[PDB]
C-alpha cells in the first residue's frame, strides 16, 4: 500500500542564511536544501522510485547541469533525488526527470519514501557586496510507482520554494 504522510510545500535551506564565498559558484554543501525521509508511508511490496522538475528558467549551464535563474545576479544549481543528499540528481531543463530509479518494500512489511532537494548559489553578476534573494517556487517531485503499483488515491506532488537567503560578495 501507499499513503501520503508529509506536506505539500517545503522550504529549502534555513531562512536568512548567509553565504560567503563570472559564473561563480558558492561552496555550500548540502547547508541549502530540504530533506524529508517520510513523504510517503509504503509496504507490501509497493515499488516507487522519483521524478522531479524545475520550473525556474534555465540561465546557462555549467558541467552538465541547468544554471536556474533567481534575479539578474544570482542563479542556482540544483539536485533532487531520493532522502540522503549524497543520492541527489543534477537537474537540467524544465520537464519532469527521474530522479530516483526506485525501489520496492517487502511483500510483507513496511517503511517510507523520502526525497530532498538541494541547491548551490551561483553569482552571475556582481554589484553592497551582497545579495539578497527572496523566498522563491524552484518546482516539485512526483512519487513514481512502478511495477504495477498504483498511487491509488493518493497525492503523488509536493512542492519546494527556496528560502530567501544572503550570500556575501
Ligand atoms: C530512512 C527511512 O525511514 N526511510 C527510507 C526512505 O527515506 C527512503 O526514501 C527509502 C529508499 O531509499 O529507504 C527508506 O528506508
Amino acid at each position: 500500500a501507499v499513503s501520503f504522510i508529509g506536506s505539500t510545500e517545503n522550504d529549502v535551506g534555513p531562512s536568512l542564511g548567509s553565504y560567503s564565498r563570472l559564473p561563480f559558484v558558492y561552496d555550500t554543501r548540502n547547508k541549502i536544501g530540504y530533506q524529508n525521509a517520510n513523504v510517503w508511508h509504503i509496504s507490501k511490496g509497493f515499488c516507487v522510485g522519483l521524478d522531479g522538475k524545475v520550473d525556474l528558467p534555465v540561465v546557462g549551464s555549467l558541467d552538465g547541469q541547468s544554471i536556474y535563474g533567481l534575479t539578474e545576479e544570482v542563479g542556482l544549481l540544483i539536485w533532487m533525488g531520493d532522502t540522503k543528499y549524497s543520492r541527489g540528481t543534477a537537474m537540467s531543463g524544465n520537464s519532469w526527470e527521474n530522479v530516483f530509479s526506485g525501489w520496492c518494500v517487502g511483500a510483507n512489511t513496511a517503511s517510507t519514501q523520502g526525497l530532498s532537494v538541494r541547491v548551490t548559489p551561483v553569482i552571475l553578476k556582481r554589484n553592497s557586496a551582497r545579495y539578497s534573494v527572496q523566498k522563491t517556487s524552484i518546482g516539485s517531485i512526483r512519487m513514481r510507482p512502478y511495477n504495477g503499483s498504483s498511487a491509488g488515491s493518493v497525492q503523488t506532488t509536493v512542492n519546494f520554494s527556496l528560502n530567501p537567503f544572503t550570500l556575501n560578495d
